[PDB]
């Protein structure tokens, strides 16, 4: 059984399809309004999927084109966003295109940001082919690409036309990468919702078994919470970096590819329940749990040995514009305080590093 979730964001709304082995033939003939599909990949998820989908849009019509990009990270800059506007343009492609983004997060910010450039505004299409990119990137609209002075500092905002997350390509993951999104997903139960936590403890073996029933129920329910904090914050947001400043410093000492981001944002989170636990605000108990459903997602604790100097500087250097931490009042109920010792947050740092 599919499932659908409406998300309504800015004055634009749309729906994210989530199931397995879905036919994208007729679940994306609504949502493409005009006769030219650019498919935007990488050479990893290309030669998986691309003609699942290229041959169901050409059935229905569409004249398809493509642009393959490389895969990684580090080629998510104004440099390779170019070579998408020259496929669109060697392809002749006009006003009501839709740009389809096929693969995980990073080819869903540049096709994204891509479709918002051309012509001034394309029509956009998201098919995340990863968890991370399944239960984050398809609620929020932001769109980016990295500079070498800053990641995430160039882009616009744009909305899909429609989402489409199909489980069964979650199969040819690597077992980091399904392990990082479910960093994710463990994040938005333990940042405002306990009876998601009870759900993840007692489904975690399937879901890392990917179980493709359960994958789309944590998907759903992700995604469900998402467009929820997102649209509450129209009407906070920053309840979503639970972990993440701990996780940025991790990530930045430890350098590219050495840790996936969800894999940082997990030991972060161990961090932010160890200092909510340091003020008094949950128990060794919750801690204790809060390890335990991490660790039986495959994801790590604990990282490697880290300056604290290095270690504060880096979360200092994020910095919004005075320092302010998304901690634990209880699992579940994540709170933005500036209320935190300092000395105890260190502890919280070192008490989670190994040797
Ligand atoms: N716009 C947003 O709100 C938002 C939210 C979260 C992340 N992001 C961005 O997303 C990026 C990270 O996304 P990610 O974690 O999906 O990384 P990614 O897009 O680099 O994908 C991880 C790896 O898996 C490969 N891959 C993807 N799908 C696969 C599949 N089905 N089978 C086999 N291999 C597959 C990719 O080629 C890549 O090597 C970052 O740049 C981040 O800034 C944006
Ligand atoms: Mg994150």
């Amino acid at each position: 059984h599919m499932q659908t979730l409406h998300v309504e964001l800015g004055e634009r709304r749309y729906p994210i399809f989530i199931g397995s082995q879905l036919d994208p033939k007729q679940l994306l003939e609504p949502y493409i309004h005009g006769q030219q599909v650019m498919i935007v990949s990488n050479v990893t998820v290309a030669p998986l999927y691309l003609s699942h989908y290229q041959e169901a849009l050409e059935s229905l019509g569409k004249t398809v084109a493509t642009c393959i990009l490389p895969d990684g990270e580090k080629y998510k800059d104004i440099q390779h966003l170019n070579l998408i506007f020259d496929a669109l343009l060697e392809a002749g492609f006009n006003r009501d295109c839709t740009v389809l983004a096929l693969g995980g997060g990073v080819i869903g910010d540049m096709a994204g940001f891509a479709s918002a450039c051309f012509q001034r505004g394309v029509y956009f299409v998201q098919v995340p082919t990863t968890l991370l990119s399944q239960v984050d990137s398809s609620v929020g609209g932001k769109t980016g690409i990295n500079h070498p002075l800053g990641k995430n500092m160039l882009g616009a905002f744009q909305q899909p036309q429609v989402v489409l997350a199909d489980m069964a390509q979650l199969n040819t993951l690597p077992e980091r990468e399904l392990s990082a999104g479910l960093a994710e997903v463990i994040k938005y139960a333990l940042l405002g919702d306990e009876d998601f936590l009870v759900w993840l403890e007692e489904n975690m073996d399937g879901l890392v078994a990917r179980d493709a029933d359960l994958l789309a129920e944590a998907v759903y329910r992700s995604c469900a919470h998402k467009a929820r904090i997102v649209a509450n914050d129209e009407k906070e947001r920053a309840l979503l970096n639970l972990g993440h400043t701990f996780g940025h410093a991790i990530e930045s000492y430890l350098g590219y590819g050495t840790w996936l981001h969800g894999e940082a944002v997990a030991t972060g989170m161990v961090m932010a329940a160890d200092l909510s636990q340091r003020l008094g605000w949950i128990s060794n108990e919750d801690v204790a749990r809060t390890k335990k459903i991490i660790q039986r997602a495959n994801l790590p604790i604990s990282c490697p040995q880290i300056p604290l100097d290095d270690f504060l500087g880096y979360m200092a250097h994020d910095k919004k514009v005075q320092l302010r931490l998304v901690l634990l009042k209880q699992l579940g109920q994540a709170v933005i305080t500036k209320d935190f010792d300092v000395e105890l947050m260190k502890q919280a740092i070192l008490a989670n590093q190994h040797g």
